[PDB]
């Protein structure tokens, strides 16, 4: 019954800094709450098991404070680390989870490397036309892309995809890809990859054509 909410979704930290993250709930649940971290490949892991009490082993940078409706955790020497996701988890009813925080690295503002590449022969044979955007290295996570094509943005028959941060340098990387059928690739005339990020003034441009 009880919904749990776990906000901000994102959190932007620079090694080193203190960080909050707040949960809620639809309803009180006293002090049945507890706090664990999630890093990716691996399983979860207790941090806090009361409202406050701090599990064995976990550094003395975390802590986490709270009642009734309200709860939050906190970190104060944040190393690199300790940069995954964490969840919020209430256990005074049936006991659910929430939804989640992440952290990521703060780094300096990066403007996206932007290629495209297009179909060639081989694929003709195999029928499925198809065209990759390369965005490599860009900061922060919010550097968007957009297939276009002769009077279509070419987005809902195409996929986006993101590696994790890069994390020996934190920047981001995603290799967009459209495909298409095999008589589709001449039906289209212009074929293009734009990209929109608060280091870009205006769009970036990569394109080719058919003739």
């Amino acid at each position: 019954e009880i919904v749990m909410t776990q906000s901000p979704a994102t959190l932007s930290v620079s090694p080193g800094e203190r960080a909050t993250l707040s949960c809620r709930a639809s309803q009180s649940v006293s002090s049945n709450l507890a706090w664990y971290q999630q890093k990716p490949g691996q399983a979860p892991r207790l941090l806090i098991y009361g409202a406050s009490t701090r599990a064995t082993g976990i550094p003395a940078r975390f802590s986490g404070s709270g009642s009734g409706t309200e709860f939050t955790l906190t970190i104060s020497s944040m190393q690199s680390e300790d940069f995954a996701v964490y969840y919020c988890h209430q256990y005074n009813n049936w006991w659910t989870f929430g939804q989640g925080t992440k952290v990521e690295i703060k780094r300096t503002v990066a403007a996206p490397s932007v290629f495209i590449f297009p179909p060639s022969d081989e694929q003709l044979k195999s029928g499925t036309a198809s065209v990759v955007c390369l965005l490599n290295n860009f900061y922060p996570r919010e550097a968007k892309v957009q297939w276009k094509v002769d009077n279509a943005l070419q987005s809902g028959n195409s996929q986006e995809s993101v590696t994790e941060q890069d994390s020996k340098d934190s920047t981001y990387s995603l290799s967009s890809t459209l495909t298409l059928s095999k008589a589709d690739y001449e039906k289209h005339k212009v074929y293009a990859c734009e990209v929109t990020h608060q280091g870009l003034s205006s769009p970036v441009t990569k394109s080719f054509n058919r003739g």
